């Protein structure tokens, strides 16, 4: 009838913004209002920082050794501290990410030239580009578009997406097809991991994978220290969490610029004044591109990639609203609600980047469980989007459907778009 994110958004008007669903022994709360969600993420962030141990996830994360589906704990804090710093170093700390992402936007731009004068479907092409970026950032891969090993990775990532899309988080088989995908994935990375452990300079540099292995190098004894399996799982997750979210956010951006050609022209003016028409845009231009940033913020608001977050589990007996919340309780954060709440947003259903130009905006979550790839994401999307807008104009050749479909993320239905440069 109606997807859960809209259903509970819709019920929040008449009945409350906190809803309790029952199934089996576990209570499941759904939270559709900013104060409540802030209570879960920030205010009692630590209490609700647990994750649920499903069987798909176990396969995925070799038993909860990743970041996303592991419980808050001494081991998980060191692990994430290790991760967070790794990313910071590659993005803010220097220009390895900038370079990776610029040089990839080249390839992407080049691929698009050749697609003129078609009414191409991009999505594959972008998928490729963001996947390549993450291959680069994690292994120092040097694949070009045609490369078969890159093609392997997209194919096992793709299989995992397809598999999960049909089936379970079981919030609210064929589980063998995942194991298969997972195995080829686990092996290929491990190989890369072996290749990396052999050539390893701690001072620096040269890779997210290096950076974890160093961190794991410094690994006194069991209790709260990361094994090597977490390194591998964290590398796998950089794709798992990073590709489909980033590619989709790009797919929406473009989808919306088709509906708003004027706005696409306005951002293109911004780029022309501020950046050359030759120079590639780089991170230092960010402050000087206020509209673009607005556009990006708006896309992330209006079509949240995960309109319901992965559950937050109640680590101890706690409370929410003024209501007690037993240990083990699952809490679904309704990202669509808080991003479409008319109490907090004027014309929340209209695409208006100007609303970010002049509070309950949490595109990356927040609190202990906040996105660990936020800095990387933001840089990815800035760099990617400035370049194609600088080099290309995207028009309709009937306009794409902006409702959205739920794969493993919320995403627009496949569309054709005319791609035209200068
Ligand atoms: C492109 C747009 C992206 C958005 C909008 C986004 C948003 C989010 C959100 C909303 C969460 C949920 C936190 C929670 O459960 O409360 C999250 C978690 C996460 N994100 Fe992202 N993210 C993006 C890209 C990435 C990328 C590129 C990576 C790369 C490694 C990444 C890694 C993660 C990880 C590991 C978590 C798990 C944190 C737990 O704990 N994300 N992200
Ligand atoms: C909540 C969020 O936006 C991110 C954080 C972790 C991410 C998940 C991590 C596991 C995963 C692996 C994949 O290969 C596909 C997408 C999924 C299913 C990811 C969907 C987006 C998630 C759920």
């Amino acid at each position: 009838n109606l997807p859960p994110h809209l259903l509970f958004t819709q019920l929040s008007s008449q009945y409350g913004p906190l809803f309790g669903l029952y199934a089996g022994p576990h209570l499941t709360l759904v939270v559709s209002e900013i104060g409540l969600v802030r209570e879960v993420l920030l205010q009692r962030g630590r209490e609700f920082a647990g994750r649920p141990k499903m069987v798909t996830t176990d396969l995925l994360t070799q038993g909860g050794k990743d970041i996303a589906f592991a419980d808050y704990s001494p081991l998980w804090k060191n692990h994430r501290r290790l991760v967070h710093s790794s990313f910071t170093l590659f993005g803010e700390g220097s220009n390895k990410l900038q370079t990776i992402v610029q040089e990839a936007a080249d390839s992407l731009c080049e691929e698009l030239q050749a697609c003129r004068g078609q009414s191409s479907d991009l999505s594959v092409v972008l998928m490729r580009a963001v996947t390549n970026v993450i291959c680069r950032l994690v292994f120092s891969s040097s694949y070009q578009p045609s490369d078969p090993e890159l093609q392997t990775v997209i194919q096992y990532n793709d299989g995992i997406v397809q598999t999960i899309a049909r089936g379970g988080l079981v919030d609210i088989k064929d589980l063998k097809r995942l194991k298969e995908c997972v195995s080829i994935r686990d092996q290929l990375l491990y190989k890369k991991l072996l290749e990396h452990k052999k050539s390893l300079t701690p001072g620096e540099p040269r890779d997210l994978l290096d950076a974890l292995l160093i961190g794991q190098q410094r690994g006194s004894g069991g209790a709260d220290d990361i094994t090597e399996d977490h390194v591998l799982m964290t590398a796998a997750e950089a794709f798992g969490a990073g590709v489909e979210t980033t590619s989709t956010t790009l797919l929406w951006t473009i989808a919306f610029l088709l509906h708003h050609p004027q706005l696409q022209e306005r951002v293109q003016a911004e780029l022309d004044e501020c950046v050359g028409v030759d120079r590639p845009p780089c991170l230092s231009d960010r402050p000087h591109l206020p509209l673009l940033d607005a556009v990006l913020c708006e896309v992330m608001r209006i079509r949240p990639v995960s309109p319901i977050l992965i559950p937050h589990v109640a680590m101890q007996d706690t409370s929410l609203g003024g209501h007690s919340v037993p240990k083990g309780t699952r809490v679904l954060v309704n990202m669509w609600a808080i991003h479409h709440d008319p109490k907090h947003w004027d014309q929340p259903e209209q695409f208006n980047p100007e609303r970010f130009l002049e509070s309950s905006f949490l595109p990356f979550g927040a609190g202990p469980r906040v996105c660990v790839g936020e800095s990387l994401a933001r840089i990815e999307l800035f760099l990617f989007v400035s370049r194609p807008l600088q080099r290309f104009s995207f028009s309709c050749p009937s306009l794409p459907d902006l409702q959205g479909r739920f794969g493993v993320v919320l995403q627009p239905e496949r569309y054709t778009v005319t791609v035209t440069p200068r």
